[PDB]
Order: structure tokens, then sequence, then C-alpha cells
């Protein structure tokens, strides 16, 4: 089956569509209340790590020690049937560079990529572990094309797609994330 | 595209697989702390409303006035990358019969059916509004076949699939839900 397509659409409809519009105000609140001082500096976008290899560790610090958990973005509450006042969780990380706090932003993996990885295990899934990669590529794809026409995506988030070279492991996830942050500084 | 399949699998992998094992203990706690007084009576299963017509209202009371929100099942917390301590929300409803509290259980719609309904709107979704029904049927389907081999589903939840007659509107959702409760009471 072609799943990447459906998961991208479920992802947007049940999450991005809902949270992105109310996202920036939530960021602003954290900044005002927590400091309105010192670093503040929480970036204004939702950052979605897109590991093409579909490897998604539950603790972000594990993938890279330089990615440190700061706080949790103030809850969002919504009556998502049948649930009442259903909580939506985002986590705030600060990226370290040579022991220096280089940036602070709302950051997270794309769960759909993780589910994709898990699905290949199951017999009835039924898409081979081989198809994990193309499925991964189709996902980031569909999202871009979805977010392109997203009235909500008034540049509220930035996708971060990456694959780590097979031969060498000199890849720094924090570095990848920092690039986008800095670039958007020159951009913004 | 065939989406019902992927959404059923995402649903189980990212939700049911995770919460069902820890579900009953959460139920016991509400019963124990809140009581052990008066009704208690929270049922021991997760109830998933499966409207084949794919109509999923955000407020459960609206669908049926006799379905009343009681409280919220104690939070579950899990490090769901990239999120840390990601909250999982379930709501407890008590069903009314002729002004009488007939039952109390954890109850909710299947969000995937709601997303299915929303997808048909979009141009790129790729699937006609016509296909909403077969997509709905394939979803409840896949879930049953998924939950059948679910090591986790040690009878922790019961699916409730239903479609409302086209000619007449004498259908009581609370009645449908009560049936399953009583019938399982026969399980005792
Ligand atoms: N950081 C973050 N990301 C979020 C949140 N909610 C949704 N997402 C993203 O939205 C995807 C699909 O959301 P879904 O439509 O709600 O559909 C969900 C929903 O139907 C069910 N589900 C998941 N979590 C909960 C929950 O906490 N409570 C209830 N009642 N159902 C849930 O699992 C389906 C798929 O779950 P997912 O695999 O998790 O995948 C979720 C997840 O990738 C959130 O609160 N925080
Ligand atoms: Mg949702
Ligand atoms: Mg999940």
């Amino acid at each position: 089956f072609n799943v990447a397509h459906g998961l991208a659409w479920s992802y947007y409809i049940g999450y991005l569509r809902l949270i992105l519009p109310e996202l920036q105000a939530r960021i602003r609140t954290y900044n005002q209340h927590y400091n309105n001082l010192l670093r503040g500096a929480v970036s204004q976008r939702l950052y979605i790590l897109l590991p093409l290899d579909c490897g998604v560790p539950d603790n972000l610090s594990m993938a890279d020690p330089n990615i440190r958990f700061l706080d949790k973005l103030p809850q969002q509450t919504a009556d998502r049937a049948g649930i009442k006042d259903r909580v939506y969780s985002n986590s705030i990380y600060e990226l370290l560079e040579n022991g220096q706090r280089a940036g602070t932003c709302v950051l997270e993996y794309a769960t759909p990529l993780q589910t994709l990885f898990a699905m290949s295990q199951y017999s009835q899934a039924g898409f081979s572990r081989e198809d994990r990669l193309e499925q991964a590529k189709l996902f980031c794809r569909t999202l871009e094309d979805i977010l392109a026409d997203a009235p909500e995506s008034q540049n509220n988030c930035r996708l971060i797609a990456y694959q780590e070279p097979a031969d060498d492991s000199s890849f720094s996830l924090s570095q990848e994330v920092l690039r986008h942050l800095r670039q958007e500084e020159k951009e913004e």
C-alpha cells in the first residue's frame, strides 16, 4: 500500500491544521512569561525533523546530546471528539554548539515517519521494509505540497529532511537544525 | 488512494498499542480515588464509536444529549519523540436513559473516521466523497483484524460500528452504546 500519502494528510488535518494557526501566540506567551529577558529567543516556527531513514528515537537528546530539552510550550486545548479539552504537546529545545547555547526553538520529529518504520515489521502492514525509504520520501513530499496550499502555513513551520551517509557518521543533527535557524535569521 | 488501511495502522501503532495496556490501571485509579463511593461503575473498556457515515461531531453531547461528560480519565504521559511527557487524553461519559444514569464508561469517536470525512473535501486528498463509505468500512475492518492479533488487546476496548437509516432518524446513539455495556455486563 501507499501509506506516506495518507499519513501526511492525517498529519496535517489532525495536527498542523489545528495547531499552526494558534502556534505563534503560544510561543509569544512563553517568551513573555518565562523571561521577556535573557535569551528569550524562542524561534517563531515549528521545526519538524524529517529523518528519511525513518529512524525516530523517543528522546531527542539521544539522537544528539547537543539538543537539550528546555521547557514545554504552553498547552493547547481543543474539544477533539470524542475527547473534551484534548491536550496538544510541543517541546522546546535549545541547541548547543561547542558548549554554547546557539539557539532555542520548538522542535520535534514527525511521528508518521516513526509509525512508517514500525509498520514494516508487521505482516499485515503489508509494505516491505525495503519500501521504507520511498515511503519516507513520499511523505516529506506530500507534506510540502500540502503545506504549499495551506492557508494556515503562513510560514509557521519549517520541514527538515535529511539522510545520513552510509559510509561515515560525521553528521550532527544539532548542526542541521542550527543551519535552518541561522538561515532564517538572515531570511528574517 | 486506499487510506482506511493506513489510518487504522497509524491509529493502532500510535494510540491503541500505547494506551490500552496502561488503560485499565488508569480506570481503577479514577474509580478508587473518586470513590469508592456511589456509582463508581466506570466500565473496564475503551469504547470507540465507529460512525460508518463518517460524521464525527467534536462534542459528543451534541450527537446525543443523553451522552453526558463526567470527568477526564487521569492523564497518561509518554516521551513520544520529539515530544517529552506527551499527554494522552481520554474522556469519561455517563449515558442517560429516561433521565436515569444507565452507565459510565470511557468513550470516544475514532478520529481517523473524522479525518477521512475531511479528506474528501480536498482536491489533492485524492479520494472522492463517494468513496467515504467503503473507506469507512475498510477502516473498522482493518482495526478488527489488527486488534484480533493485538497482544495488547486483552479485551481492553470494544469497537462500535453503526450506520443510521436513510429514511428515519429514530436512532439513539446512547442506546447503541448502552447495548454493548449491558451485553458485556452479561460477561460480568
Ligand atoms: N506533538 C504532537 N503531535 C500530535 C499531537 N496530536 C497529534 N499529533 C500528530 O497528529 C497525528 C495524527 O493525529 P490524529 O489525527 O489526532 O490521530 C491520532 C489519534 O487518532 C490517535 N490519538 C493519538 N493520540 C491521542 C490522544 O492523546 N488522545 C486520543 N483520544 N487519541 C489519540 O492517534 C492517532 C494517530 O496518532 P499519532 O500517531 O500520534 O499521530 C498524530 C501525531 O502525529 C499532539 O498532541 N502533539
Ligand atoms: Mg486531532
Ligand atoms: Mg503517538
